[PDB]
């Protein structure tokens, strides 16, 4: 019993992270077999920082500009290139320790754990979702850039997600591993700001099937409702529209608990319009989004990795 | 920016996880050196459950009926003590990951990251503390017994939580690693239960400086109070004593955001008897109290671990 935001244990990863130096700047990055992956800022100097053009800014530096440092040991540089916005330096050693890995970029309402980092050294592990304005909620500080997210399957680090900003409502926005941002977002220093947010449905969904299989029903109802319906009702609260697609992911929960996605949809939308009225939700005063219903199959059936 | 529930990051622990099978029953164990250490219920039956005499249960058992796999590879037992309820398992290998570490058992409203792991295999680590009822809000299925609670310290793993037992509110119940419960909880089938809680009050404290700290002082106001006055609102709210070692312990958040504790507790009286108005603090509807004023800073300074 119990249900906890969880992390994907951080072994696997925390072998891979090593400081990158250039010029003033101090940044993490991530060693898998003789590259290391980390944020393109790294070469940026206080003074061009409005509108920096990396491949100028790039072209006038040599590996032996970029210091890269594993536990004491220093690692050679001897290539790089550019990659969108990350930079790839070519190590002379390859990670003895390098895991099983892909890099994935995942779609909105998506979780994955991240491992905060400073200065090659990790700090501490948290779950954090993709939000539908392609932000995260992180907790990170200065120097905490080059830090990833990432999930793991069986043996496999699938990695997505390396930090680079931090907006003025104090959200985060970074790039796949690829280099490649979530949302609009750049890494220059211009107006950019979260678009407006929503609620993700499908997972909120999940965090019901959740306290059911937990042993709560407090929040059901009899009633049942279209897809069509829910949505309008969904779109009045901030919640973002709920797929077909969206319900048959919701299957397998549905069938543990024998509990039809569209009546679990009459619950959400009971509780949307009367509240919670006091009462909690595995623990919670808020409705939670940021539970996957692959996440909620987790955690309730014990799977592990290897 | 930002404050999440983090974890330590787990890779020191999950090098040190086993598994340990005797009879039918399977659980994990935890192997540091050359000793395997287990919750010494591994060797009862389903038939001796109500009243096990453990030590006449263990004289009947030899080295071989133990199986310790790490990995593919079996360790070989080759002896065998009970120290309370924990088994200590002597293997003929002394594990090569053994961190630097230390047993620690600790006090009532103390965090520590659990890895939960299911057949030697960590499954996910989450954050949780030490409740004054001595129990645990864990998450927790069949199998995750041995699974333990710890925390990081630069280089140093205090292992702190050992998992044995799920009551009957479906939270959690266990030893330190030198196999003594916490609270009066035993290892039988008796008809134990979690005891009343409390709310932990330095933490919530702790939890409102990491609050103003992240940009956010709406609940904050002009009063001031008295110790003595603050604790008679506190057991009004079911909240634990605010003792002066809590205040002087506060000290580094108070001094950091200028805010002295007795003015915090000012606010928290104000908080509880009108509660939030539906404001949400650090994402959270409810006062969160599984933050000790060390965690705060350690996320608001990012602190790392080597
Ligand atoms: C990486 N170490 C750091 C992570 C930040 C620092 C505080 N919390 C975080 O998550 N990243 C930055 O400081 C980036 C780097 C950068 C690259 C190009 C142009 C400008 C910058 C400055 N950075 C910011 O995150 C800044 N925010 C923004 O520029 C914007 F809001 F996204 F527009 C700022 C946090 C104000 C320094
Ligand atoms: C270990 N693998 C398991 C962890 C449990 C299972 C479900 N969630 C958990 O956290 N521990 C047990 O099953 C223990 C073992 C045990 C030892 C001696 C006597 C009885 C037991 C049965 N266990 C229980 O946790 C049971 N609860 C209680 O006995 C009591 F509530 F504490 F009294 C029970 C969960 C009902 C199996
Ligand atoms: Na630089
Ligand atoms: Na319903
Ligand atoms: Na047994
Ligand atoms: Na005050």
């Amino acid at each position: 019993s119990g249900f906890r935001k969880m992390a994907f244990p951080s072994g696997k990863v925390e072998g891979c992270m090593v400081q990158v130096t250039c010029g003033t700047t101090t940044l993490n990055g991530l060693w898998l077999d003789d590259v290391v992956y980390c944020p393109r800022h790294v070469i940026c100097t206080s003074e061009d920082m409005l509108n920096p053009n990396y491949e100028d800014l790039l072209i006038r530096k040599s590996n032996h500009n970029f210091l890269v440092q594993a536990g004491n040991v220093q690692l050679r540089v001897i290539g790089h290139s550019m990659q969108n916005c990350v930079l790839k330096l070519k190590v002379d050693t390859a990670n003895p320790k390098t895991p099983k890995y892909k890099f994935v970029r995942i779609q909105p309402g998506q979780t994955f754990s991240v491992l905060a980092c400073y200065n090659g050294s990790p700090s501490g592990v948290y779950q954090c979702a993709m939000r539908p304005n392609f932000t995260i909620k992180g907790s990170f500080l200065n120097g905490s850039c080059g830090s990833v997210g990432f999930n793991i399957d069986y043996d496999c680090v699938s990695f997505c997600y390396m930090h680079h900003i931090e907006l003025p409502t104090g959200v985060h926005a970074g790039t796949d591993l690829e280099g490649n941002f979530y949302g609009p977002f750049v890494d220059r220093q211009t107006a950019q700001a979260a678009g407006t947010d929503t609620t993700i449905t499908v997972n909120v969904l999940a965090w019901l099937y959740a306290a059911v299989i937990n042993g709560d029903r407090w929040f059901l109802n009899r009633f049942t409702t279209t897809l069509n319906d829910f949505n309008l009702v969904a779109m009045k609260y901030n919640y973002e529209p709920l797929t077909q697609d969206h319900v048959d992911i919701l299957g397998p929960l549905s069938a543990q608990t024998g509990i039809a996605v569209l009546d679990m949809c009459a619950s959400l939308k009971e509780l949307l319009q009367n509240g919670m009225n006091g009462r909690t939700i595995l623990g919670s005063a808020l409705l939670e989004d940021e539970f996957t219903p692959f996440d909620v199959v987790r955690q309730c059936s014990g799977v592990t990795f290897q």
